[PDB]
């Protein structure tokens, strides 16, 4: 291969989750099954959640890394190179010998904006706990995991955690977990991290009507010390910690709302990158939804801030 | 190297393939069962065949420099398909589609992104050395640039010995108005069941002796009919039919016409008769239809 420049010690801010080729066609009407038609416009993008927080932090300002699974091929070219585009480190990403980068086929109808979608296919295996093992955690000040394959994401936590045991205050890899995914096995993330995100997919799936709700009826399930977070679209976002005090952010819609997808992943890396310089959850849950809301009213994430 | 290559004209694509156990319905998402790259476009899938019938063949069609064209040209070169007749082009995108292929029946769903990439002209078919070609093959496009083209064969024609002529199709396959006139020209002229049940016709038979009257002197007009076989009708005015060989799991219906077209033209370059050839491209297209991509049809 090549060589990787010099880190400073405790300086990024790793995701760990999917990154996928989306190959995004708008169409004039749904295509019947069988037919040949043209479509309107067609664009790749690189998606996923972990994928377009590491391109947040970035824009943000923060040296960030990312890890995910990719295999050798032109997908993953394509991938690597928006990857450097939007200045995000690499060097971490787990090469595989078996599967297909991920790539996903997304039909926006004109008429009505519905999405159809054909999802990646599930050939690529997920980074390991023993793949994560053989990573020097040093160069991270954050590390934030997109729940996925969760027992083995359970044991990196561990290792995490064990890192953190020997560490002074101030070299303590702080650590996130998402759960956005309404899927039974990542629930027992929320056990883990000091921040845990749960969606309002995941909140309603679980009966929870609101934000308050949700964080109220799951703050039992998270560590001694962790704080919940759950944004609730145009509703804005709620934080709960252990001082049981219910913290809220309204939303901040843009004059026009032209495209919501990342809207997500931009308030989650916007919290992360406010906590990491020290603000409060107050502070970081306000600019997560000022960061979001402005996304909202522009196309992908150019001019975010 | 003079006259034992086949030429094929028309588009190269990046088929960028899902395979699906279900169409999905409007609005929803399903999972794929597995995803691949397929250098596709109709003329591009008709030298894929011919190479694996072992036919020397060349590919001419516009393709803009970029990471996409390398991928399309490191897999004509595997394949042993001769580019060195590609029209470059600095402006525009190399095009690309997004297929769905239904593992239940091998239904495939286009969806195809037009990058404004300018076609093939007459002026780039001006500077082909036609000495090379034993066989010509056009996918109908733009028409009246195409049309030039054919003109261009026949006066090549005309000065040559018939022990040394050029054997020339063309392909119907989009129901457009402007391509009509492509009927007029060509020794072999294949039409599809679109554009003849665009035109009123409900079968090969029908079509065929609706549309013969569009041919020149001596043509032989060619029609498939997806798993009804193919029909062909010549000067002698007796209508040839074969069956489908429909495979008994039909898995990837992607590049059948094409399969069909190349392996026709292959046996017919071959100096089979047109109902052996007729048989012989269902029987190729039919192997193509239970199998996913070309691999394997041979
Ligand atoms: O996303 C994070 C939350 C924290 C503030 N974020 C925020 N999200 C959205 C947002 C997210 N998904 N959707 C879609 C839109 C179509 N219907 C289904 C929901 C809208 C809008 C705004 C707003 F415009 F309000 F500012 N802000
Ligand atoms: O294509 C050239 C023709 C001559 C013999 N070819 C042949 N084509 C097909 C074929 C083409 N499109 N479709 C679809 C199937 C779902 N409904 C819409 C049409 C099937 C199938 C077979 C068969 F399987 F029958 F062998 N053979």
């Amino acid at each position: 291969h090549h060589s990787s420049g010099l880190v400073p010690r405790g300086s990024q801010i790793l995701c760990v989750g999917l990154v996928v080729l989306d190959v995004i066609s708008l169409v004039d009407k749904y295509p019947k099954e069988d037919s040949e038609i043209r479509c309107l416009s067609q664009r790749w993008q690189r998606g996923g959640n972990a994928s377009n927080s590491c391109t947040v932090l970035s824009l943000l300002g923060a040296p960030c890394a990312f890890m995910g699974s990719m295999a050798p091929g032109h997908v993953a070219d394509f991938l690597v190179a928006d990857f450097r585009r939007r200045g995000v480190d690499v060097s971490q990403v787990a090469w595989q010998s078996k599967g297909d980068t991920p790539s996903s086929c997304c039909i926006i109808n004109n008429s009505n904006g519905n999405r159809t979608i054909v999802l990646h296919d599930t050939s690529l295996p997920d980074v390991s706990a023993t793949d994560f093992e053989k990573v020097d955690l040093t160069q991270f000040k954050w590390i934030h995991i997109e729940g996925r394959n969760a027992s083995e994401q359970v044991k990196m936590l561990q290792r995490i955690d064990a890192h953190n045991t020997r560490q002074p205050p101030e070299q303590k890899i702080r650590v996130s977990v998402e759960v956005e995914k309404p899927r039974e096995e990542l629930f027992q993330l929320f056990g883990y991290g000091d921040v845990v995100f749960v969606s309002k997919d995941v909140a309603k799936h679980l009966g929870f009507q609101s934000a308050e709700e949700a964080l109220r009826g799951l703050y039992g399930r998270v560590r001694k010390g962790a704080v919940l977070v759950c944004a609730w679209a145009e509703e804005g976002a709620d934080a709960l910690g252990p001082d049981g005090k219910l913290l809220h952010s309204d939303a901040f819609p843009p004059p026009r709302v032209v495209d919501t997808l990342g809207a997500g992943d931009t308030f989650n890396a916007s919290v992360i990158f406010s906590l990491s310089q020290g603000r409060s959850v107050q502070e970081a849950l306000r600019f997560g939804c000022q960061v979001a809301g402005k996304k909202c009213g522009l196309q992908g994430f150019d001019g975010i801030v």
